RNA sequence: ACAU
DNA sequence: CGATGT
């Protein structure tokens, strides 16, 4: 139960749930907000918090980085270990976007190869994820 | 129950 | 209180 500070949290962002979306990746260590992606007007949490773990991985392979990834996701851990995101989210045209994001994000990950740990944040002992939302 |  | 998920 010790932090790894050399590493990348995620955390989703919602309004509503379903309801708008949005992710964002930063140092653990430094606070410091390494990508933000622009708000998806239909989405659920899940899917929010499965798209944050890809883009991490995306975007530390593309720096040649090692570092592991936070994520307080149960679900989405799951999910991206599986390669399939298993959400219950009606397919329509409302939800055309983050459907579209969700298919991209599993299309990648069976097309690319990461060694990235994907960890669990342990919430209950270290206080809500540094990329967090103060949304509740 | 657990995680959100 | 409501929701998404294992
Ligand atoms: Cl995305
Ligand atoms: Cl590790
Ligand atoms: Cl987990
Ligand atoms: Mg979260
Ligand atoms: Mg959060
Ligand atoms: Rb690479
Ligand atoms: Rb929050
Ligand atoms: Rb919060
Ligand atoms: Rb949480
Ligand atoms: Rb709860
Ligand atoms: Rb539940």
């Amino acid at each position: 139960e010790e932090i790894i500070w050399e590493s990348l949290s995620v955390d989703v962002g919602s309004q509503g749930n379903p309801g708008i979306v949005e992710y964002k990746g930063v140092d653990t260590k430094t606070g410091e907000v390494l990508f933000e992606r622009e708000p998806i007007p239909i989405g659920t949490n899940n899917m929010g918090e499965f798209l944050a773990i890809v883009h991490g991985l995306r975007y530390l392979k593309e720096r040649n980085s090692r570092k592991p990834i936070y994520s307080d996701s149960q679900t989405a851990i799951k999910w991206v270990k599986d390669k399939k995101a298993k959400s219950t989210l009606v397919r329509n045209e409302e939800t055309a976007l983050i459907w579209k994001l969700v298919d991209e994000a599993e299309e990648w990950l069976n097309t690319h190869t990461y060694e990235t740990p994907i960890l669990k944040w342990q919430t209950d002992k270290w206080g809500e994820i540094k990329a967090d939302y103060g949304r509740a």
